């Protein structure tokens, strides 16, 4: 039906997708930086890796969605170059911690205890040397990629693409992820007991 | 001959037994609310689009419904015919002023007032309030994680998706891709990460 030849959605899925390697227990993520460079230490596996079309979170040069996984924050520590951070919104509730210098995203961390994703960091693991990291797993926020100059027209062959990459188009979160949010939610406002 | 069981899965009375479609050349009609004497009633002199079954916490649903039914019309074409004073404003702080009857609860127009918002010019409106039939029929269930912020069971999800899809409502935790593209569209174009 629909031509999905040129079509270009980050560079870590435009030539399939790599699996997961089974007892993976993480890795050292690092900024662009040629001199100082950020480094992090991400000592445990990751979850719930996914393409991004959010306006908010890091996409290398040309891409026009981000990959992005989640991992326990207790599994984070800035190795090198922690005084070079900053935070580009301190006021979104995900707050991103991002090089001063070549402006790539460290982290992302929560800082309200009463947030769904608290005691959860957001990685790019495109920033690691390293194979073996949780497979990306579906798109998200696919209709915001209009909002950072995606011509609405381009969207048909995008959606295809991305199924076709086994990678399903959302235009929030997945079906489980928003789900659990829900309940979070519900149980902190007593629409659900406990 | 099914992957998932559906049994006893209702999800609004007007999908739940027949889902009634549209008539060529349906001009519109009256909506009414609950009250057994001086009801509100409102015109909405045109036919509906975009009808659609809403998990939305926000959304009036008839008492025992777990998805609200819900429509969009020109606010051209909308009239409120009698009870006016009745009806009151849910939360005027929000993007869609939801107007009420304050002695049965029932939603009769929500309103836009913001200028900018890409929904300006749409009323949302329940067409089950209608005694015609010839509406638009609902294309699609939107917002449908938000059931659970209202209580539902997150085990029961399951079983409710495969029930939307087999009355032929696609379910999307937002709203319509369709419809999710021209929210986009209307703001990358206000922005002008989009020509005009
Ligand atoms: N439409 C999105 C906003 C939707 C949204 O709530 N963003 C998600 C993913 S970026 C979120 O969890 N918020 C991040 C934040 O604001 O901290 C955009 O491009 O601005
Ligand atoms: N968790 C949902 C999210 C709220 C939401 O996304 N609202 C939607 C659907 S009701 C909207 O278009 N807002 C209308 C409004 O501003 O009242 C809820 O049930 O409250
Ligand atoms: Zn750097
Ligand atoms: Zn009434």
């Amino acid at each position: 039906m629909v031509d999905t030849s040129g079509v270009k959605i980050h560079p870590a899925v435009d030539n399939g997708i790599k699996p997961a390697q089974p007892g993976f227990a993480g890795g050292t993520l690092h900024c662009k930086c040629s001199t100082n460079p950020v480094r992090v230490a991400v000592r445990a596996q990751t979850a719930h890796n996914h393409v991004c079309g959010c306006t908010k979170c890091w996409k290398p040069e040309g891409a026009i969605f981000s990959q992005v996984a989640v991992v326990g924050r207790d599994a984070l520590e800035v190795l090198e170059g922690a005084e070079k951070l900053e935070i580009v919104n301190a006021e979104a509730p995900i707050q991103r911690h991002r090089c001063r210098d070549c402006g790539v995203h460290m982290y992302g961390r929560i800082e309200n205890r009463d947030h769904p994703f608290y005691g959860l960091d957001f990685v790019h693991t495109e920033l690691s040397d390293e194979d073996g990291w949780s497979a990306p797993e579906f798109a998200a926020f696919v209709s915001s990629i209009i909002e950072s100059g995606v011509d609405p027209s381009r969207m048909e062959a995008i959606r295809a693409r991305l199924r076709e990459l086994g990678l399903e188009p959302y235009d929030a979160l997945s079906p489980p992820l928003m789900d659990a949010i829900a309940t979070h939610i519900a149980k902190r406002s007593g629409a659900l007991a406990a």
